[PDB]
């Protein structure tokens, strides 16, 4: 008689327990799923083990397009010291001969340095950087959502085990 | 009296759980400390909400390096043109004019070029890569630690606030019965 | 006379001269004119000498928009650590305050800084750069002829007074 | 014969402008040196053709310092209003949160943002643009010389050609004799 009270008050809080958890894993894999389907413009959203992929994908392809972006600055920088020492000193910056009586052929560095850099490149990745960075910003918003629903998805069944362990201890403990 | 038993059942099970609790979030605290000194090698380990800014720090110093061993590569590919082309064709890139009875300029530019080339910005780049990745993995290795520790204390002083509130209950009635 | 015929000699070389160094003169300044009407895309050449003043215009008109352009990167390094934190860390950068029960003050935070986070000025300052980068690339390239057009407008009147004393020799020299 | 006279005559001529235009790019050349060696402080002179680089790089290395007192007043202005909305209204101005019972926070935004406004690294910054200004100035003011160096450079083995066919049509036109 006495401790059946406290079997069926514990498997009542037990129950009570995984409703509400399970309640919650259920909402975080909801957001996350709606993260998922608008960070890449999907028409239906894709399982919930898929974020990790595309998280890393995310995190990466805006890593890429950052490097990019300081790799055509640098590039820029030494094409821009050519030209400049093309138009303003009369030379070529590598091998440091004048051009005096060769117009021609400072023409021709001039028209290839010039076809080296031009501008629609750097608005292609920064468009481009925009875009991954939008993206990324959806699914860290998530995460702890996703990390929620990880470690719930390790409670609940382990919770289960407890129900069921003290509903078959009840099932007994009447006699 | 059933009302007062459950009543000082409901605190028992807060008062037990928020120990276990705030067992959890010192361990998770304890964890995160002991990374953040072991990850840049320190002498005494940092306040524990320091996390976040030295996780941002190595995320940001991995990443600059990342880039520079890149650009290191790309700038090396395009030397590394100018040096064939002088060698192989007898020509300056840039210009293509020959170096035919020009054999000091040729040699100026290939002394150059051998001056924007060198193994020691590679090496040293490689060994901050290796340094920050490094470091950043024994971050990444407690993100999960530190995260429970901020949910708990957000947890602990609403669990607290309900003991106090449910401690007040069972002396308040307590008086009465 | 030995010295009239050296007198006619001197004067003459110096009259081809004078003519040589006058064509020169105006091959440079009618350079000059026509990259300061491309410069600054004008419906008329303005004065030769406004040159200097137009240049040192473009050389630091250009060098305002560079300096804007790092100063908007830096700002937006800033204002992306801060948004980074409310997303990822759930706290203001700043004051180090968590927002747990506070979604509607991280809403806010991050609606202020989404308005300091807009592409569009660095889309137009980076089309400044570029026009302002061409108009001084066309003045720069004209500068040795300007420089040159500048030493002449000094030797051609020095010279012209040559002539005119040898002129006076000679007038002097026949008898 | 007046026309080997008038050759003798031509050769004269430019025999002696090619003295007065050498002498003339050596006067160039000296001043260009000292300057260079003036501009950087240097304990001997570098050669003439280095002052391209030297002029380059004192433009961009003052450039980039002007840009960046230029960024340290806009962050000392932005820093400036948070410090201004804590202490004149007891808020953050990022999130929009009084401090009230919350001195602490209050403090920790103060003592953090008072470790962002440093005056010493616009004294440095002043004290180097002072320093490549000043080089800077020193490698403009021999622009004008270095231009003539480089154009007689080109003008003078032109002239060495002419004297050089012209001693040889003397001598060819004595033995015509
Ligand atoms: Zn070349
Ligand atoms: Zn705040």
């Amino acid at each position: 008689q006495q401790e059946l009270k406290q079997a069926e008050y514990q498997l009542s809080n037990a129950r009570n327990l995984h409703n509400k958890l399970t309640n919650e894993m259920e909402a975080c894999m909801r957001a996350v799923q709606t993260a998922m389907k608008e960070a890449r413009d999907l028409d239906s959203a894709p399982p919930v083990d898929e974020y990790i992929t595309m998280l890393e994908t995310d995190e990466k392809e805006l890593a890429e397009v950052e490097t990019a972006l300081k790799l055509y600055d640098e590039l820029k920088k030494h094409y821009s010291t050519i030209k400049d020492r093309a138009l303003r000193f009369n030379k070529c910056y590598i091998c440091d001969r004048d051009f005096t009586n060769q117009e021609a052929a400072k023409t021709r560095l001039l028209e290839k340095v010039a076809k080296r850099l031009g501008d629609e490149e750097k608005k292609e990745l920064l468009e481009d950087q925009a875009a991954f960075m939008k993206s990324l910003d959806i699914l860290r918003a998530v995460r702890v959502k996703y990390d929620t629903y990880q470690r719930l998805s390790s409670e609940l069944p382990q919770l289960s085990r407890e129900i069921d362990s003290e509903t078959n201890r009840r099932e007994d403990l009447v006699r």
